[PDB]
């Protein structure tokens, strides 16, 4: 079972001892600092709230079972089992925590504070940093939801320069990832992340996020297709690639399938089979049911070109309205190998300069949608600004002096919308001057309860491109 | 509640009406494909196996809820609702499946089998790669571990060459990524793979894992220090950083304190403050309770040697045995920013071109330790490499024309010790004569069962250096 007490990094443990005497408030907050991702998608906080923070978290045995390991970890008694037994008798195990934050989905400029962090009873003044662990690990959907929606702008602008519409955007960038990140738990927060931009997906595990704390008035946030694996085609043997191939799309002759076809050699397999053996099952198919040829090794752009021009050899092209060629409706390509942000723009560019819409194509990533992303991608990181000590406020901050891009803002902040529709965090609690608009930090969270919450469909609004 | 019939790859939904018809046996294997990191870790499918595939994980609640799921998620009627039922009523829901590993901490270099996966039941041919997604997931374990041990090589070598011994290897690396990895459970899973090598952590989440899963003679499997982060230093004031210092050293006078020492000036907090106005309560302190300088900003190497300089022209340095500078005992250094396996090798270079032991120094390592990590370090993959159709076992494999690398192994696989303690992959089922010994593989997991559990302290012993 899960335990807040054993949910934090080891030395904040320790930290209560070692604030300033008297300290009765201690706020901090969460930004994707400055140092290209110019604007980050705020999404992911509302699955830790409800998760992890709300509710009775603190009972007697999870006391206990914390004072028990920390007394082992540390070799010592450091744990302040007094601080949580107040919380635990006084708000029956209510965190007396609040939460500011932007509406999830908001695309937010770097350098702005996304949300506020600050103790509602003064005895726990320790706890604001206490959850800065599991806080900060919304920076994982905010970049999972950043990186899709950077690969989104350059879909969109590849498909309207080729296409001229930008139908069947939602469907471009599909997520394979679901074996390639580290845990179950990631599987799902990351997908429902790319599920903030797209609405393809193989990775099940987002699904039921998304249903269990955002909510979808869509039947499924997410859709797949039917579609093989190597194993569904190596089974038949070496010498069966054509039996494995015309078993499966007679399975599935009247809806879309995929089918992985570099088992052996994927130019054989887009000349001969598909091109000339098979050919008599592939132009029958209806427009809804094309089949979907999977390369799935080598260069993808090399390999995505060579299959462009041997599929236009053995298939009829045609033309469309902007001049760019366009595979028959029957018969579609999914790159899904090797596709991350940076391969993404090479492959689209290179069809293009080939003349190649990108309607013909779709993208699946794994790894690249989910795993290969790091807490310094966005500099994602969370700070104390502002304490109260002895009753009075003081602005606090960090400045390195070897590292300038780590300095932290000072004071109680807020952030506005300019007239102009810039942004601006002000500090120093220069917000209550009301110069701006209203502050776009609204409670979320207050002392055990979710105060505030957004849809799935909301969020995908918020987050729309422009 | 986790659902296994929710918890794989979309299209494997799809997969069981695409094999060859009457296939009765599909047989998988897990390998870290060849072509640094020469030798893996085995670590982490024992988690897995009690976690999500034992006892009974198929229930008619179960089915219905994937049924709904996957008929929006396809548009589609495809899930194979007769499938799982047949295991719910043949086995009370028990998977009827054998899995066969390399006990957990075995070193085995890179393109050795390490577990395989086999329907035990003809009528569930489709399981074997149903299950492929959640097996995969254990490349983050392994390569958590392998990365881990890899830094521990670097490590003892130069704390071999440069202090003549290997006192304090154990806590040289300590874990800082709980706030930097993408989940609670990564948080864990990625936290207990670390302490196969090391025992400091600050990363709670892996000692519960631990306990529940593996278990340990000792208590607690790792190990932390009372220390500061930067809000306890700043909560104070800019102006006040000495009295913070004074504060934390006080209350931490008889254990070992890190205090970070980076917030405004790191170089004026190691000259003026530690060197002169506070080096009266640093020169008192005993052996077992030093004072840990905490650098976190700047280049590493850079500020690590810059701090190890002003701490020799206000502190006692003496010549160890090899010619090495080194601290006084009651004065140590932590650099705990911006480490990966990279930048570690360049620091403890860089030490020893300017002559500083590594007994002066840990190192706190976060993202670069358990999040910037990808499945294609080791190339951890999973294929079927063995069916049998109409009574006849057929070896498959893949083998992809444009990249040799991705080609895959034949037929039953089997792992053998050599003479010489080498490792060989017998396949083809060619494993049989046993002209080196007994196959390696054990059964960990039949019918439902776990049937092979390891220790934490078996698994730590079997993963150690020569
Ligand atoms: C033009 C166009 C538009 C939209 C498309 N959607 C697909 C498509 C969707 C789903 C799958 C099935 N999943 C996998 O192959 C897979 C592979 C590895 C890991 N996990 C899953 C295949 C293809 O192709 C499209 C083409
Ligand atoms: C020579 C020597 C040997 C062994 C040592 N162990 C430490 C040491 C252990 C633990 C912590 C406290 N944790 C953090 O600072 C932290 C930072 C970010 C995220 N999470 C935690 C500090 C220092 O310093 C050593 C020095």
């Amino acid at each position: 079972e899960f335990n807040i007490l054993l949910a934090t990094d080891s030395y904040k443990v320790t930290h209560y001892k070692q604030y300033p005497p008297n300290t009765s408030k201690v706020y901090s907050y969460f930004e994707c600092r400055e140092k290209k991702y110019e604007e980050t998608v705020f999404y992911g906080l509302q699955y830790i709230l409800n998760k992890y923070l709300k509710g009775k978290v603190v009972t007697k045995e999870k006391i206990q079972e914390a004072k028990d390991v920390y007394k082992e970890h540390f070799q010592d008694d450091v744990f302040n089992e007094k601080g949580w037994n107040y919380i635990l008798e006084k708000y029956d195990g209510h965190l007396p925590i609040e939460i500011k934050a932007v509406p999830e989905g908001f695309v937010i400029p770097r350098g702005n504070v996304l949300f506020t962090v600050e103790n509602t009873d003064p005895e726990c003044y320790w706890l604001t940093n206490w959850i800065e662990t599991i806080l900060v690990q919304s920076w994982y959907p905010i970049t999972v939801a950043t990186n899709s929606r950077e690969q989104k702008k350059i879909l969109a602008k590849y498909l309207l320069e080729t296409s001229g519409n930008l139908d069947g955007l939602e469907y471009k960038l599909h997520d394979f990832g679901y074996r390639g990140v580290s845990s179950q738990e990631t599987a799902g927060i990351g997908a429902s992340a790319h599920l903030v931009n797209f609405k393809g997906t193989d990775t099940v595990a987002g699904l039921a996020l998304i249903k269990k704390y955002y909510g979808t008035k869509d039947p499924v946030p997410g859709y797949s297709v039917p579609a093989a694996e190597h194993s569904t085609i190596t089974a038949w043997g070496k010498d069966h690639e054509k039996d494995a191939f015309e078993h499966i799309v007679t399975q599935f002759s009247s809806v879309p399938v995929s089918v992985v076809s570099d088992s052996y050699d994927i130019y054989n397999a887009c000349e001969k089979i598909w091109g000339e053996d098979l050919r008599h099952l592939i132009v029958s198919r209806s427009t809804q049911a094309p089949l979907i040829i999977r390369p799935d090794s080598g260069n993808p752009l090399d390999t995505v070109l060579k299959v462009l021009e041997i599929l236009g050899k053995k298939f009829p092209v045609t033309e469309n309205s902007k001049g760019y060629k366009l595979l028959p409706p029957y018969l579609r390509v999914i790159q899904g190998d090797g596709v991350d942000i940076n391969t993404l723009q090479e492959i689209v560019e290179g069809m293009k300069q080939k003349m190649w819409s990108i309607e013909n194509i779709a993208f699946g990533s794994g790894g690249g949608l989910l795993q290969k992303l790091t807490r310094d991608l966005l500099n994602c990181s969370f700070k104390c600004s502002y304490v109260v000590t002895n009753g009075l406020g003081i602005n606090v901050f960090k400045d390195p002096v070897a590292d300038p891009n780590k300095r932290s803002k000072k004071g109680r902040l807020s952030l506005h919308r300019t007239p102009a529709g810039n942004f601006v965090t002000l500090e120093e609690g220069k917000g209550d001057l009301e110069e701006y608009g209203q502050d776009l930090l609204h409670t979320v969270f207050k002392n055990g309860k979710v105060t505030k919450s957004y849809s799935f469909d909301e969020i995908r609004k918020n987050a729309q491109l422009n």
